[PDB]
């Protein structure tokens, strides 16, 4: 059936990848979506092809900005008379190395802006429309680096998708005394459609590497798989779980075979 | 629609309370259930009234025992040709005080038996039938004391519904390299139907106390609310989340107003 | 004895409160300190009275800045020929309410600058001098809101002293493959000397409120008590623990008597 | 100097390995110890050679038993007039495989007995002597599997050194409203003196494998390294930290290079 039918939802990043299969799921399950990206020529060739705009519309938004998050929210109330759900994806990763010493100073500012102090506004403009109605789940989207680490992932993405659990445990302790839920989803390597910028990346040869590395040989992750975790937390069937940081790693995050797959046994 | 339709499920405690609304949900969503309790005269006046046994049957089981968990599992394969899901509830709480010093020695043995080294067998007899088919989520059921504490809850229930996350993170790291998921749900004060044994308890005057104490004024918990968290993790829409300890507290676990509601402000 | 004798340490906030009793402890335990604050007229009437500058010197630093963190580090190497320890305190809290809706937009920028993307530089200029020597613990200082929450503490302080565990778990996974440790201490209500700015605060009537609220009636917190946690992690006796977020709450963080001290018993 | 001088301590496992270098440290730092093991002919050729018995004595104890934990505690009060510290090590690991399916049924009973419902009594007989004096830290000793997992470590050791954080967070919430601290230390591969029982183990060729696997190349773990973590938490300098599960992994627990050391870069 169309499961969370009635809901009006806003994805703050539904052009790219997780965001449009999460969109297409929510419009399959009977919501009305407002995709909301800066990537203008993909975010409406996603909203032009998913459905017909009464249910799916686009809005240039730049979360690095307050007048922009103001208008997305104010025109959802005006497109559709309310805002039940605010899936707040948005996320950026470093364009400087890793290494503390030779990895810089200003792709910390900019990748804190898009990820932490830009995930906030989304929650302040949703908060100021959900609080008047005493209903709503604000889902976000972090990564398994909300929990932990990697010698890959930058000290900034480790740091900003950590605090997107900050104001999602704390945002929780007040938007909760209103019967408004605050959760975030928190994935692992997901979205292809055959990459590259430095080679390695030419994706599928990323997805193949997400199976020799996982802790759940049998399947592969996808976006339908995060969309899963997000309609759950969104509206229906989420109704008393404002806890969560629904870690979708297929278990991975809770091992380290550095010493088991060195320990081994016989040879 | 009937959502996890096809599934064969086993509740290891579906007479009592969480367990039969979780049962009635799974049989509403098109599974075939086998309720499985020692409480013989409630567990079949639950299986006699929910549905008709092709979909809902009872089996005396005593998880404190191995020949008993052997036969429940072996007759599910025989009632219905497989075991996709094993919701493993089961849980007991102290019948001695709290206080380390004057709270005893043998309602640690017995309430470790029913809760930790009796949650195990459920997972060893489900494991030995799910591994042959390379499919299945083993959901359990812990409490928010899997995470934390209370000056109420006994050092034994704090201790045994802690380890039901032991062999649910660890059970995970192997029943996972099989595309078998291992999660547990983890609730807060839930089930009435107007209690007592020492007075206080005369339940609803438990549920009323679960609203002046929560961090989500607006609703009240129930069993449909844990059943929610359990069909999610069971089969469909759980397909790459073997992480979780789906904490369903309405946020509660992540505060302490000892110092805020002492701090206050003006008077 | 003078325990971590030899060490050269840098406090990045040792004028104020935790920072100078942690300083006075490190100079009692035989280190040589460089206090390092913007508060010019307190940071040297702390360095002028603790000891004589061969062991205790001041340096205006403004962690909201890179040329400033550059020079503190470069003149420690020049005052004293190395940098074993970098205690990185620094911390600021909101000067806007709490409430998402009416609590603003730019004391998120500024109190992310001093706390997260200003805790970083401290670790990049210490990192670039500890890595050449393959020795050193970078201790930071977070709060129990690194772990959790409060209806008091702002969504920004909840968010920035969360990520000071970001780049302290992640900073760890690389400054660690160098035998350089990365930990942070993480306290609860500490430092008086009889406050006010809005009344309530007139401190001791803060400390008195840190005893009717704690989970360890018997003592009171202090700065010697965090200094404790910090010489431990600093240099000696820290030598294989790069794990920690040494939570010094006297247990507090792991309860919630909303439902126990509502549950009570007899009246 | 002799740091925690005055203290009377009890190790509940100080014959073997961690336990006697932790003993020798506490008697170096001026305590008076009572080692306390079943291994009769090692536990006194440890107490006969460390020091002279006024400071170091042995007592056959079998924590799988209550009359035994009763007498150790009652004769410490009688050897020495009190019990400030109770380091409660004790720990056993499986003598059946790993695999849920073919790994048995009764080395769960026995290795729950020595580890969880035998760590308890230690804390009930220490509790009943520390509570009369309103002073004392009960340190335990868990493993990094208190936090997480491994495809090595058995589902039972994962499960029992998990709950030794149960009744160490919960034991905390009451032995704490007495100014009695409750913490546990929580190590990684430690103690040689050149092993074997199945070959692999012939230890040092265990310790060598604890360096190609760690996240802190530079040093190696030892027992002085856990003794470190335990005098800290014991008595002095522990005075307001009843939080902790002092994870001493050299960072390890918070990564997984399954996907980084598959991701790599160029070849
Ligand atoms: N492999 C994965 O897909 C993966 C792994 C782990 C976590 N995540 C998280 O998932 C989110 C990323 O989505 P995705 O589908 O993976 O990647 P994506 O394709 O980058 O999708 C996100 C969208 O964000 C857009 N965007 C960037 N800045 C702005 C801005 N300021 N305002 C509005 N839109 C903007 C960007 O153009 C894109 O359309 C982030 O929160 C990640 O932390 C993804
Ligand atoms: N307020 C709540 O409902 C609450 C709160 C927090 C956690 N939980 C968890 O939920 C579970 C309890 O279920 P419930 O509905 O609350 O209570 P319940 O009514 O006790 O239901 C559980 C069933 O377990 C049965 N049972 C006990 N021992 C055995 C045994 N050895 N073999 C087979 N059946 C047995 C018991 O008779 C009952 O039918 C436990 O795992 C708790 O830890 C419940
Ligand atoms: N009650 C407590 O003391 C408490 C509670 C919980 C956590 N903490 C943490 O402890 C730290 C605060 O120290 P404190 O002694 O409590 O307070 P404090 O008296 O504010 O000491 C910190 C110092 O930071 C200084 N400072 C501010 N900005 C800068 C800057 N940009 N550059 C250099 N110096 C600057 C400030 O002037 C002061 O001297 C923070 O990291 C808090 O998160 C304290
Ligand atoms: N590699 C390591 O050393 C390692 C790693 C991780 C955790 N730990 C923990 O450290 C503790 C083990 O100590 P250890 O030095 O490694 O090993 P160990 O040499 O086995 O020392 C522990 C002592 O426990 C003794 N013992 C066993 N049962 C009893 C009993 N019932 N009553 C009294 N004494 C008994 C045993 O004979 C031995 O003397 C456990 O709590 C482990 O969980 C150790």
């Amino acid at each position: 059936t169309n499961r969370l039918q009635d809901k009006v939802a806003i994805i703050t990043g539904g052009a790219g990848g997780i965001g449009e299969t999460t969109a297409k799921l929510f419009v399959r399950y009977g919501a009305k979506v407002v995709i909301a990206d800066i990537a203008d020529d993909h975010g409406q060739k996603v909203c032009n092809n998913i459905g017909s705009p009464d249910v799916i519309s686009f809005v240039h938004c730049d979360v690095t900005k307050d007048e922009d998050v103001r208008n997305l929210v104010d025109t959802t109330i005006a497109k559709h008379g309310k805002l039940d759900i605010m899936f707040g994806n948005v996320g950026v990763l470093s364009t400087t190395p890793y290494s503390i010493l030779e990895a810089g100073n200003e792709d910390f500012k900019r990748v804190m802006d898009i990820n932490v102090y830009g995930a906030f506004l989304v929650a302040k403009h949703a908060a100021r429309v959900m609080i008047p109605a005493k209903k709503g789940s604000i889902v976000f989207t972090a990564s398994i680096s909300s929990f932990t680490a990697g010698e890959g992932v930058s000290h900034v993405y480790t740091a900003t998708k950590h605090a997107v659990l900050g104001l999602t445990t704390s945002l929780c302790t007040e938007l909760g005394e209103y019967g408004i839920r605050v959760n975030c989803v928190s994935p692992y390597i997901v979205a292809s459609p055959l990459l590259t910028d430095v080679f390695g990346v030419d994706s599928s040869r990323v997805e193949e590497l997400a199976h020799q590395a996982a802790n759940l040989k049998g399947t592969l992750l996808r976006a339908e798989d995060v969309a899963d975790a997000v309609a759950y937390l969104a509206g229906d069937e989420s109704k008393y779980v404002s806890g969560l940081n629904l870690v979708i790693d297929g278990g991975y995050t809770r091992t380290n075979p550095a010493f088991p797959t060195a320990l081994k046994h016989g040879l």
